[PDB]
């Protein structure tokens, strides 16, 4: 029993994490291979952050102006690129920890931990979701930037996130490894605001079949609805429409309660309208949408890393 | 800016977990230098659960009943003993793994990271604290037994928890790394039960404060009260007493934000009256307890 906010073991990724510094700017570096992944914006002070020309900026650069440290060591860079918003610091020496991994990019809803590093070290580890307006609600402080965002696929590490910048809002902003942005964001210094959020639905679906699997049943009625008249009012509280891949993927957990999907669309349909009235759920106010279908079958069947 | 329920990276642990089995029980280990910790009930049958003699189980065990697997390897038991409820395994093989580490027990309301584990293989971590009632609200399935909380403070593990037992109402009970159990609860299938919970005020104060260094400001007002009022009101709503220790506790976060320890008290009977009104605080719209007034420092600077 028990449903927590579950992040993946962070041992693989805490292995790969160093400190970039370039100047008077030092942040966290991804070490896989002889190759080093950082925010391009390390390379930008004070005036090369307000309108900057990355190409330009770099060519100015050579390969002694980035010192990496990994933990009491310095790693000696050969050579230096730029993918989209991430620069990449060739070094001499091959990282003996660097796992199995992938550079996957991730949509809206799905969720994936975050490793947060202050000069190349390891602070903290936490579970969250790509928000439908691509920020993440994220904890981070200064010098946070270049901190990954990971999932854990059998023995194979899925890097889906580098943090880049915090908006005006306290939430957080980054790429996935290839250096492209979530969202409509840009890695400078202007005007940027977050778009209103939506509540991902497939998600808050997951997590009521996890309240029923831990005995929470008082949500639960004898209606159901059709997929069409559920969007509808799921539109009206700033709810994700479910789509009947959705419908698919909430298919082994409504096997496992014997609720049908649009059975719980019907519970969470009288949860929008008529609220929690002072209940509950998994120690919860608030319906919880940042777990995961598959989140939700892993923490609830006993998967390993 | 942003407050997260944040765990350690569980890495150092990850590197300890073996997998014990002794006859038809398998649950993990904990693998430190050469010995490996795991709660003594994995000597335990069917028939010797209710009402378990352990020293006379153990005396009949042999090194070679207990199979020990760190990954792929099998490691060799070369001794065993006892203490309190956990079973120390003493193995041919230091782990080359091991951590600078320590043995810390903890007082109710601490908090401390869970690196859930099934047959010695790491599933995920979670953050979590010591209840008032000696039990930890966790996120376990059978066989995660040994797994282990922990926190992590300049380069150094200190281990905390062993998992040993789910209580009847989905809570859970284990010791600290000498065996000792926190709380009332023993290591027998006995009928026991985790007594009424409360909420730990002083982290509650915490996680106003953290709201509070983040701009969230609605639920502060213009009162002040007695500890001894506060204390009146607080055991009403269920909530762990405030000691003069706690007041001392908060006395950084106060001197950050600006606002008393007994002016952040009237917030919390004000909340505690009223209610959100559909309003959250960081995020939530009840008062988070998981936070413990050093935790909410470390993540705001
Ligand atoms: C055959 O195992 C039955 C069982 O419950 N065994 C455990 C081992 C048990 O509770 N363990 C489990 C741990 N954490 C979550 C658990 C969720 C579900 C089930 C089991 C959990 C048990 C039981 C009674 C005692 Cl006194 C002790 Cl020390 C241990």
């Amino acid at each position: 029993s028990g449903f927590r906010k579950m992040a993946f073991p962070s041992g693989k990724v805490e292995g790969c994490m160093v400190q970039v510094t370039c100047g008077t700017t030092t942040l966290n570096g991804l070490w896989l291979d002889d190759v080093v992944y950082c925010p391009r914006h390390v390379i930008c002070t004070s005036e090369d952050m307000l309108n900057p020309n990355y190409e330009d900026l770099l060519i100015r650069k050579s390969n002694h102006n980035f010192l990496v440290q990994a933990g009491n060591v310095q790693l000696r860079v050969i050579g230096h690129s730029m993918q989209n918003c991430v620069l990449k610091l060739k070094v001499d020496t091959a990282n003996p920890k660097t796992p199995k991994y992938k550079f996957v990019r991730i949509q809206p809803g799905q969720t994936f931990s975050v490793l947060a590093c202050y000069n190349g070290s390891p602070s903290g580890v936490y579970q969250c979701a790509m928000r439908p307006n691509f920020t993440i609600k994220g904890s981070f402080l200064n010098g946070s930037c270049g901190s990954v965002g990971f999932n854990i696929d059998y023995d194979c590490v899925s890097f889906c996130y580098m943090h880049h910048m915090e908006l005006p809002t306290g939430v957080h902003a980054g790429t996935d490894l290839e250096g492209n942005f979530y969202g409509p964001f840009v890695d400078r210094q202007t005007a940027q605001a977050a778009g209103t959020d939506t509540t991902i639905t497939v998600n808050v679906l997951a997590w009521l079949y996890a309240a029923v699997i831990n005995g929470d049943r008082w949500f639960l009625n004898r209606f159901t609805t059709t997929l069409n008249d559920f969007n509808l009012v799921a539109m009206k509280y700033n709810y994700e429409p479910l789509t009947q891949d959705h419908v698919d993927i909430l298919g082994p957990l409504s096997a496992q309660t014997g609720i049908a999907v649009l059975d719980m669309c019907a519970s969470l349909k009288e949860l929008l309208q008529n609220g929690m009235n002072g209940r509950t759920i998994l120690g919860s106010a608030l319906l919880e949408d940042e777990f995961t279908p598959f989140d939700v079958v892993r923490q609830c069947s006993g998967v390993t890393f």
